[PDB]
C-alpha cells in the first residue's frame, strides 16, 4: 500500500530533457555520435560532472572543464570542432527550452490532494550563469506543489549512489514499499527497485501516467480540468500599512513585477482572490490582494462617513505613498470595482491600468438624487444602521453559505427583502454547501467576520449622497488610461446590460465576458478570470 | 511670529518651470512672441486651462482644446504653424525636464525640523498621459517631506481665487501672520499678501532663500550637507512571513523594482538601514529591510542550532519562496554580511547580486577548527549561554549607547573582556549620546530588544563548529555572480586588511571603501553608503 510519490525533474517533471540536447547537438552539427555525451560523463564519479552534481563546483566553474573534456574526446575521434562552438550556448538554450511537463504536475497535484506525500528527487547543479533566473523561476513554480525537494548539489549525494535513496526514505518517513519512484534513467531507477520501491520508467508521459494510475488506484490520466492553484492563508506574506492614526490596511503580497492591486467586494476578503493571486504572480506581476476598509485584518472604524468613496480612495493613495509605489494596476470586483473606477477618475496618475469585474462605470445623474435612482431592495434594507448587521452576524456560517453560490445554486432572494423583513426570510437555517466553496473556505470568511462584523462593510452602502455629490465633480472627465470591463452573464445584481454605454466615457475600453457566471466571479469561474486578466495585463499594463 | 511655510510646485519646488517652456518654444520655432501663452490662458476663468486646473477635465482631454486655441491665436497673427508641431510633445519634454529644486526642498526640510508646519500649494491638473508616471514619481518624492499637499484639481478651487487661500489657512489651522507663502507669480502672490501673509517672489532660488532665512530667523542658505531621509517606523509597510511552524520573519518594505534584501548585523534591527531604505527605493528598487532571526518582530527560538548558517540561509530561501521572489539582491552588514556570502555560495540562483559592508569573505580552514582560528576576546565571552545575555539585557539604554558610536567616540573595549569579566567593565553607567544617534533612535532599539533580548542574537556566535563544517563543503567553489565588498577604514573588528585575498575566490569582485568610518557603517557614513550601493546596483544589479 502506497502513500508517497517521488519524481525526477529532468525528463519527468520538466520536458524536453536537458540530457537529450547533448545528442541533438551532435546530430545537428554532424559530430561523431556520442562525442558530447562522452565528454559529459568523462571521469565518472571522479569527473567534473559528478563534482558539479555533488555541489563541489558551480555551473560556471564546470563550463571550461567540459570544453577541455570536448577537446580530449575529439583527439580520440581525430576530428576537430567548429569555430562558433560554445558549451555555455548549448546549455543556455537547453535549460531555456526545458518547460514544466504539465500532465506530470497535474498527476503529482492529484496524488497530493488524495493524501500522498510528494517529493522531487533530482541530480542538479549550483547555477551561477547570468541567465540562472529562468531556472530559479521554474524551480519556484514546481517546488510549491511538493512536500520535499531533494537536490543532489545540496545533499552532497547523487543518483545512482544508494545513500541518496536511504536519505529519500528518512526524509519521507516511510517504508520503501509505501513509495512510487519515477525516473527517465534505468540506472537511477535500479537502487529504488532493490530497496523495494515501486519504480516507473518514463519514456512518454501517457504510459508513465498509466503505470502510475494502475499502481496508485487513482484516476490521473484523462481526469477533468483542475482548479487554478489557491492560497493557504498561513503560507502567505501579510502586509500592514497605517494610512492614518486610527486606520490600518492589510494585504497579502505575492510575486515580482508591476504592482497589481486587487480590490474585493461586499461581504468579502483578500481571500476572494485566492485563485488569481498565484496565477497573476506566475504571469510576472506583484500581487497586492487587499482587505478593504472594514474587512478582516484591516481597521473597521464605526462612523459611516469613514466609508464614502472620497475617503476610501484618498486612503488607497496613502497606501501607495507609504509603500513607495507611484502607480499600481487597480483590479476591482463589486464595491471594489466602484472604488477602482473612482481611482481612475480622480487619481489617474496613480493608476497604471484599471479593471472591473461585473461593476460597470455609470456616471452620476446631477439632477436626480441616488436615493431615487428605486428605478435593489437590499440597498434600502442596508440603510438603517444595526438592522442588517444583526441578521448577517446572527449565524456567520449560514450568511456565507446562503450568499456564496453559483447561478444554478441560487437560494437567496434580492427582491422584496424589506416587506418580508430580512435577507434570509425564505432561506434554510442549515444551507447546502455550494460547488464553488469548501467547508474550510467558508470557515475562513467566518473567522474574519468574527473580528469586526458587518458595520464597516455595510457602511459602504450608507454614503449614497456623499458619493453622488463627489462623482458629480467628475462629470466632465473621460477615463483615457487602459481600462477593462469584465461582465458575468448570470449576475442578477450587476447585469452585463448596465455596462452598454461605458464606451461613451471610456472610448478605448477593452472588454471581457464570462458565460454561465454568477456574482461571485472569482470563485465561480477562476480559470477564465485569470485567462482574461493575464491576457489584458500582458497587452495593456506592461 | 511664523510657524507655517507654503511653497508652490512649478518654479519654486520644481525647476525649470513648465510655464517658461511655452516661451522657449516660441523663441526656438521663431513664432510671434506670446503665441503659445495667448493660446494657454485663452478664455480666462471660462477657458480650457481653468477647467483643467479645477479638475473639470483631464490633461489628455485638454490637449486638443489647446491645439484649436493655437489655431484661433494664429488667425489673429495671420501666420501658420509647422508640420511637426505637437502640443503633447512640448508638454511631455516640459514635464520630463522639470526636476526637484534641491535647495528649496532642503530649506523646507530645515523649516519642518525646526517645528514649522510645511505645505505645497499648486495649480495642477489630472494627468492621464501614457507618461504620467514620471510626474507621479516626482510628486511622491516631494509630498513625503511636507505636512500638506493642496492640488487645485483636487480642491476644485484655483490660484488666484481667494477661496483656495482661506482653504489654505483652514488646513494649516493658523493665522495668516504665522504664514510664509512662496510663489514665482505675482498674481498668485497678491491674495496671500492681502490676507496678511508673508510673501516671497521667487525669481532665483538664492535670493528667495535669503528672503526666507531673513524672515524666519533660521539658517537655510549655505547650511551644512543634510543627512539622507530616515524612516519613521509607524509610517512604514511592515511584512510578516512564516518560514516554518515556529519561525516568522518580519521586514519593512519600500519601493518598486528589483528586490533588494537588506541584512543587518549584531545587535541590530531593520532600523539600522533607516537612511538606506528611502534612498534605495528612490533609486528604483524594492527594499526589503529584514529583522533577522532572533531580532525585533521576528521569531526568536531559544535553541542554539536554530541560528547556524545552514538553517538561517535555508530560511531566507523559504522567505523568497513564500513572497513569490525567484531572486533578490542580498546586501548584508556584520553577521548579515556573513549570511549574504553563504547565500551566494549555496543558493547563487536566488541571489541577483551580493554586497557586503565590512564583512569579508574568508574561506574556512579545513585543517584547523574555528575555535583555534584565538589567532576576538568578546567571541569567547559570548560562548557561555546566559552570561553575555545578563550583561547586555541589564540596562538596554546603556548597552546601545555604549555600542553605537563613531571611531572618534570609542568608549567600548573588545580586548581582555573575559579576564575583566564583562563587555562594559571600564564603561560609564550613563554613557554620552553619540553624534550618529538621537535619544529617540536609541529608544527604538531598546523597545525592540525588550521583546526577546539577546539569546537569539547571541546564538549567531554559538555555531562556530557547524558553520565551519558547512562552509567546508563550499571550498571548491568560486563566487562568480556580481559581488561588492565595502570596507570601513576605522572598523577595528572587521578590518579592511582581512578582505585582501577576496579576489582569489571572487575574481570579478567590485570594491568600495569609506574613510573615517567605524563598525556601525550605515549610521556613521549614510550618504556615502547610499552613494556606493546605488552606483553598484545601477551598474551590476539591473
Ligand atoms: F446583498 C447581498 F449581500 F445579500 S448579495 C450582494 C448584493 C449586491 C452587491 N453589490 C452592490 N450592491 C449595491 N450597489 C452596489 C454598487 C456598486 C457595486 C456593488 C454594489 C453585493 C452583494
Ligand atoms: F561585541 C559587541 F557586540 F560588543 S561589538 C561587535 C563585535 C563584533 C561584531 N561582529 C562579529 N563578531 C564576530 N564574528 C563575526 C563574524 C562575522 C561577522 C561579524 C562578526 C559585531 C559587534
Amino acid at each position: 500500500t502506497l502513500r508517497a510519490a517521488v519524481f525526477d525533474l529532468d525528463g519527468v517533471l520538466a520536458l524536453p530533457a536537458v540530457f537529450g540536447v547533448l545528442g541533438r547537438t551532435e546530430e545537428a552539427l554532424a559530430l561523431p555520435r556520442g562525442l558530447l555525451n562522452d565528454a559529459f560523463q568523462k571521469g565518472g564519479p571522479e569527473g567534473a560532472t559528478t563534482r558539479l552534481m555533488k555541489g563541489e563546483i558551480t555551473l560556471s566553474q564546470w563550463i571550461p572543464l567540459m570544453e577541455e573534456n570536448c577537446r580530449k574526446c575529439s583527439e580520440t575521434a581525430k576530428v576537430c570542432l567548429p569555430k562558433n562552438f560554445s558549451i555555455k550556448e548549448i546549455f543556455d538554450k537547453a535549460i531555456s527550452a526545458r518547460k514544466i511537463n504539465r500532465p506530470m504536475l497535474q498527476a503529482a497535484l492529484m496524488l497530493r490532494k488524495k493524501g500522498f506525500t510528494t517529493a522531487i528527487l533530482t541530480n542538479t547543479w549550483l547555477d551561477d550563469r547570468a541567465e540562472r533566473d529562468g531556472l530559479a523561476q521554474l524551480m519556484c513554480e514546481l517546488k510549491m506543489h511538493f512536500d520535499f525537494l531533494i537536490e543532489s548539489c545540496q545533499v552532497g549525494m547523487v543518483k545512482p549512489e544508494p545513500q541518496i535513496y536511504k536519505f529519500l526514505l528518512d526524509t519521507l518517513k516511510a517504508s520503501p514499499s509505501e513509495v512510487v519512484f519515477l525516473d527517465d534513467i534505468g540506472a537511477n531507477l535500479k537502487p529504488a527497485r532493490d530497496l523495494g520501491m515501486v519504480t516507473i520508467l518514463v519514456q512518454d508521459t501517457d504510459t508513465a501516467l498509466k503505470e502510475l494510475e494502475k499502481v496508485t488506484g487513482i484516476q490521473l490520466l484523462n481526469t477533468p480540468a483542475p482548479l487554478p492553484t489557491s492560497c493557504n492563508p498561513s503560507d502567505m506574506s501579510h502586509g500592514y500599512v497605517t494610512v492614518k492614526p486610527r486606520v490600518r490596511l492589510h494585504f497579502v503580497e505575492l510575486g515580482s513585477g508591476p504592482a497589481v492591486c486587487l480590490c474585493h467586494g461586499f461581504p468579502e476578503s483578500w481571500y476572494s482572490w485566492r485563485y488569481q493571486i498565484p496565477a497573476l504572480a506566475q504571469a510576472g506581476y506583484r500581487v497586492l490582494a487587499m482587505d478593504m476598509k472594514g474587512y478582516g485584518e484591516s481597521s473597521a472604524p464605526p462612523e459611516i462617513e469613514e466609508y464614502c468613496m472620497e475617503v476610501l480612495c484618498k486612503e488607497m493613495v496613502t497606501f501607495l505613498d507609504k509603500l513607495g509605489l507611484s502607480q499600481a494596476v487597480f483590479i476591482g470586483h463589486d464595491w471594489g470595482g466602484m472604488l477602482v473606477w473612482y481611482m481612475a477618475l480622480f487619481y489617474p496618475e496613480r493608476v497604471r491600468a484599471v479593471a472591473s469585474l461585473n461593476t460597470p462605470f455609470i456616471p452620476a445623474n446631477p439632477n436626480m438624487s441616488p436615493l431615487e435612482s428605486k428605478a435593489f431592495d437590499y440597498q434600502l434594507y442596508f440603510q438603517e444602521p444595526g438592522v442588517a448587521e444583526a441578521e448577517l452576524e446572527q449565524n456567520l456560517s449560514r450568511t456565507f453559505k446562503s450568499l456564496f453560490r453559483a447561478s444554478d445554486e441560487s437560494v437567496l432572494s434580492m427582491h422584496k427583502v424589506c416587506e418580508a423583513g430580512g435577507l434570509f426570510v425564505n432561506s434554510p437555517e442549515e444551507p447546502s454547501l455550494s460547488r464553488m466553496v469548501t467547508e474550510e473556505e467558508i470557515q475562513f470568511y467566518v473567522q474574519q467576520f468574527k473580528k469586526s462584523g458587518f458595520r464597516g462593510p455595510l457602511n459602504w452602502y450608507r454614503n449614497m449622497e456623499r458619493n453622488w455629490k463627489w462623482a458629480c465633480k467628475s462629470l466632465g472627465r473621460k477615463i483615457l488610461i487602459p481600462a477593462l470591463m469584465v461582465t458575468a452573464e448570470k449576475d442578477f445584481v450587476l447585469v452585463p446590460q448596465m455596462s452598454q454605454h461605458m464606451e461613451d466615457w471610456i472610448p478605448h475600453l477593452k472588454r471581457g465576458h464570462i458565460e454561465d457566471c454568477g456574482h461571485w466571479t472569482q470563485m465561480d469561474k477562476p480559470t477564465e478570470v485569470n485567462q482574461i486578466l493575464i491576457k489584458w495585463l500582458d497587452s495593456d499594463a506592461r
